[PDB]
């Protein structure tokens, strides 16, 4: 047991002798669960599952638990589950799941991941003729606010060509919860989990979800079939992070965000990939701060996942859908993976994108011999080509034949 | 009788009384005045009072009357004003009787219950209908500067919709406004309308909980089962408001100011306004920007979390150029699903076009275009002035939305 | 009865048990003033009214009320007031005021301010024709350090008839005192009372000074009478305001200011407006921190009053005076005022003067053929009418029709 | 023995006294280690390497020694190694490890700089041809994304001349130390000793594993022998040295950084260079804050560019802006202007294409471009080979005096 002695806004601290770091009480007049981040030598920072309603000074704990577990298994597919690991759904009878795992598990050995060699057929365009992903290969989407993140993921999902699907939404609108099951249909969400927390819920329901998904998509790997793992916006689990640890004693280092983020955020984004037995393939949705690339929570995504997708809003204002850029996005294992053909092509049509990118302003202003520079002569000449290949529609999924037919017949 | 207050000053006071609730009030009991437990200690607690702060003394004592704030809310409540406490403003009337007691804070509908939006909610503004498009159930913003265009969009908006109630939370604006928005609206909208006002002046918690009062009487006439027009203008007074409460209740400083609280309590406040299993919400908020850059702190969070954003610039209202939306900069993220596809088709070609022009238009003035090297500039040229007596619209107008349709498809050929 | 325990520079504190806030002290050997903002279970923080120097610690102070009121009356009129409510002027007798007035009242109620829909003319044919006044408009005249500010409500002294001027010189030049005493007629001076506290004075005396302006000004207005207050540099009240209160120790909000400037600001600016019994019509100087609008006490004032004349610096170094940048300005009764066709005048106007600001760049260097767009050959026609219209000399006033009569000449 | 005060996310504060600063601590039951940052009067500041959870007040601290030394071994050969020297894989027994050192030592001084021959034979015929190293000169690869270095590095570590080869792979990816363990052959593999750490692994040691790999190419530097030693991605050290000084505290003074790592980093690599007992011969990379911070610092930058990787020209090398301080120290004279010639015959190439596009091409005078395109053909099959074309010295150099022909 012990006193509960001050009460802040997201942060509880109490007096507890020799309490361990994530061990969870409950609190005794009323049911609800906390869970201990912080040591003081006699004062515990605990981090409650709820709101704080009526919590008064004195008031009693009691030991629950050693180390917070969620409860697994196979009965787990077509259902809804939140970020703390409970059934969301209440329409449906209740599962039963015969194993429990912790949330926090270690990488795969690096001397026995394998060699990404496969592509991941995944329906957009650009995605597939321009910058291809590989089963095992963890990408990453970079924009800013409402500038298509969580369209590109539509497009994904629902032309997706993986065996198991674990859609994760982190932090994000309940309003959209129905959208993504909207495009869903029953041939690919019979084998799909959905681990959503809105962002009305506490801090760390909302800070942990990433790890239940993670630790389901482990699961669904170490049965041995390879999975797609998909979170919309980690970058809520950095800021629900942020919230947490800095309210706890522990200083702003670059961006308000404290050293636990920057430690426990490569930990959450590698222990995805290949695996001695499957793999996890990731798609990690990241939400910049503004629209700078001196983003502290976004550059070390950039740089510690293999293929960055920067979407641009300077592309969306031209109505120009999916606004991704070229010149900034790149997948690292495309010289992996792909034929040397396709290699060439994909390369030769972004040599046209940038050179029209900035050509056409001697055609506007009228400077402008044709014959002299061949390269601009054939960018221009396949301008509306190339437009039509790289932006599409919502709903037009495509398979990795007809990218590859109509790269080849862009680039000719 | 129970504790003392031991420190006045700034915003908040501090006591010393022990075994506290969080969030319960108390009376300061010579002087009939009370203030809310906001956070706890072990001894001293932090205490929000209600009114001004001035006058008070160490060891003034400090009585105790309830576990939680709540408000009066009843079916007697429309075509009335209310202040942010609860309380009615207006005092020539005889005060109704409003039965029913709630809570000022409460839970979201549960998000496999909310459906899919599909039907479109006429505004009569025909850029924001033909090129952007609201649905009933959504809950949209209006991102701009100091004064340049939101009260006067919002006071089109309401001089346009229609909805079984309307509440408009006129929380952290200036009082000339209450007569202002009192004269645009008919007498058939105030028959169904219910005004929570908070001028500038009032203190930190008024100005802070009249946004939860405003969404406590929508969320009320929701329940009945009647689609509820809530419009909320200011958003960002509440943030202000929260911002200086929780940094004088001793908390840290991320993103440019504003505590952690305030952008945890923004989605408590504004996913409430939605669909649900019966009736529905369409909030609109407005949001005002610290410089006109729309990348501020709470523009761009409110930006993500809203479901749609009218972003207003002030380079369009130096040109008269009124409503001063700027098109390629906003976008309704629910049109896709509540109407059909000449529409949304032809909405894309026309703010292609306006993009177009956007960028021709500088080498236009200093002097260097030159017609007939690209075809779509041309077109963009062609059509411009025809495109906007559609896109900009007297003050005094409301359009119909089948007007809308016809005209753009018009403009668009 | 309590003693002084440090000085801290601007503010002192000291050991006064059990202290009323706002109540005001006397240092008790040496005659000066002092008063609470803040305690700390015993210890008052106390904002002297005087100079520091002198001071030591174990110093006494003796109570004097619970309020520092001024006192007021009707024999205020053609005089002058110091700061904090006193005569300055030693020449002449001390007059002789019947009631007392605290400096912080409410505004008044919002049900009864009635709409303000009658013209105030002011003299200046750009605040007649192109933005008009309402009697009860707040306004605000936005510019940079010496752009025109002082010299443009030198010529709104003598061209707006009301029936009391209650004008503020917080925070600025001692020399100034003599220039506004030479523009005011006596038919003027002998309704004009001139409240003036100059940048010398301690940071109450600056801070408290707009306060004393607005409690004369609602003396003059509950009496029946139309006022016109006026305001210097209402950003001299928000800097003594940020250095009281971050010396106090509050937090750095935005842009350099506290939380409570930004909150007491609104409750000085919001008392001036329409009123049940007679009305205060106010126009508050603002200086920016550079020529940019967007200083945070200039975005904060400009998203408070009821109308913004924004001067630019470079309209004076283009000799182009009075500086007032048509495009920035507006005035947010306008329509409530003018006829119909008075504001489709002045929105010709202002088109025309937008669309020379576009074509100017044509027509200088060559390329704008006489004849092409059927609106810059209007404005190019009509830019040296609308020029000598815009600007005014300081000593030429204008009347109402006369302005209308030439903005309907010119725009058409 | 020392227990534990409380833990503050990262920042472990124990109360024992008469401690050091970077004496690495121990837990007694977990057998975790955390190392000192900073001391109280008889309070000490100290990080751990491993995790947090499951630390409570009152755990005892092994004080372990005073500074944490790597056991080096001729017996490291042709086996893995983490950032601390402890190995890889629990799959084959450690061998015998009989000498210990420290992470730490005393450089010579700046001023004693000597002069450097001896050429170093290195593999691909591009800058063995043009821009010819010697056993001293420290090299820094600069070489963005999308750009084959990691093909470029292994194929160097082939027929490179070293007797021992020693690679610190740093902060990386999981599988790009398969991917690249895959290109290098058993004849390599039974030569090296190679540090890798990824990023799941704490800053401490994946700044340790700097040292780590420098203090065991220092000690097969004593042996009499020649040693090569890799760093991929410097950058990587430079943002994990700044991780371990921002959560120590530190203000930032250029970019985030700290001035800790501007004080390590000239202390990283200004030694191991060109030691009379044997030499030690270093190729750092940096990605395109610090890049002119090293280009200033060592002697010889090789640039890569993916622009140039746009076409199929592997290696990505560009001639026109990678230099080498110190060949005419190492290579004779008749060499040296061959390869200038070579340098200014490829540098005037894109100074005579641009104008092949507007139609004003003339002949009459082109004298470091009218021999250039005639005799591109050998250019582009020289400095353009394989990924297993390894071209002995003799060689090169005739092929190169056949190219200026
Ligand atoms: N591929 C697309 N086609 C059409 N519209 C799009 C596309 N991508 C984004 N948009 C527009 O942008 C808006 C917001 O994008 P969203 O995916 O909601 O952003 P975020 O995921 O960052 O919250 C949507 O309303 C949508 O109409
Ligand atoms: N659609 C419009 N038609 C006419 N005038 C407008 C329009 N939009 C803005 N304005 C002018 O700009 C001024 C400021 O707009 P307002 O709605 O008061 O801004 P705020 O967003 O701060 O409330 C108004 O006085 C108005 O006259
Ligand atoms: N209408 C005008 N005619 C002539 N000079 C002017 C006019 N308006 C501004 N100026 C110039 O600007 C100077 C300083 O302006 P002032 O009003 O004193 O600046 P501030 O805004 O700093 O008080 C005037 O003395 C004058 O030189
Ligand atoms: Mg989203
Ligand atoms: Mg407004
Ligand atoms: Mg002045």
């Amino acid at each position: 047991e012990g006193k509960i002695i001050n009460i802040g806004g997201t942060i509880i601290k109490a007096r507890l002798p020799k309490a361990r770091i994530g061990a969870f009480y409950k609190i005794e007049p009323s049911q609800r669960l906390a869970e201990v981040i912080a040591i003081d030598e006699d004062e515990v920072f605990l981090l409650p599952f709820e709101h704080v309603s009526g919590m008064y000074c004195g008031q009693w704990l009691s030991y629950q638990g050693d180390e917070f577990k969620i409860r697994v298994g196979d009965a787990l597919l077509g259902r809804l589950i939140d970020g703390i690991g409970r059934p969301m759904e209440s329409n449906i009878v209740a599962p039963y799941l015969p194993f429990e795992r912790s949330l926090y598990a270690e990488p795969p050995d690096p001397l026995l991941r394998q060699v990404i060699d496969q592509p991941f057929i995944l329906g957009v365009r650009a995605i597939d003729g321009l910058l291809t992903c590989g089963i095992g290969q963890r990408i990453g989407i970079f924009a800013g606010s409402g500038v298509g993140k969580s369209t590109l993921l539509g497009m994904i999902c629902n032309g997706a060509s993986a065996d198991i699907i674990v859609l994760a939404l982190i932090g994000e609108r309940g309003r959209e919860v129905n959208e993504f099951l909207a495009l869903l249909p029953q041939s690919t969400l019979s084998k799909c989990v959905l681990v959503v927390t809105t962002s009305d819920r506490p801090a760390l329901e909302r800070m942990k979800a990433a790890f239940t998904a993670t630790t389901i998509a482990e699961y669904f790997r170490d049965q041995g079939k390879n999975v797609l793992l998909m979170m919309d916006s980690v970058t809520r689990y950095a800021r629900a992070a942020r919230d947490v640890g800095l309210a706890s004693g522990e200083p702003d280092v670059r961006g308000g965000f404290p050293p636990s983020v920057f430690s426990s955020l490569p930990k959450l984004l590698e222990r995805a990939g290949p695996a001695p037995k499957g793999s996890i393939t990731a798609i990690y949705t990241v939400l910049l701060e503004s629209d700078n690339v001196n983003d502290p929570i976004g550059d070390e995504v950039r740089s510690i996942l293999d293929g960055h997708i920067v979407l641009t809003r300077e592309l969306a204002e031209e109505n120009h859908f999916p606004a991704i850029d070229i010149g900034l996005s790149a997948s690292r294992v495309m010289h992996n993976v792909v034929t040397s053909e396709h290699l060439r092509a994909a390369a030769e049509c972004k040599k046209l994108i940038a050179t029209y990118k900035n050509v056409e302003l001697l055609i506007r202003i009228g400077e402008y011999t044709m014959g002299q520079d061949p390269e601009a002569d054939k960018a221009i000449k396949n301008r509306k080509l190339i437009q039509n290949f790289i932006q599409q529609s919502t709903k037009d999924i495509s398979s990795y034949e007809k990218t590859i037919e109509s790269l080849f017949k862009v680039v000719a």
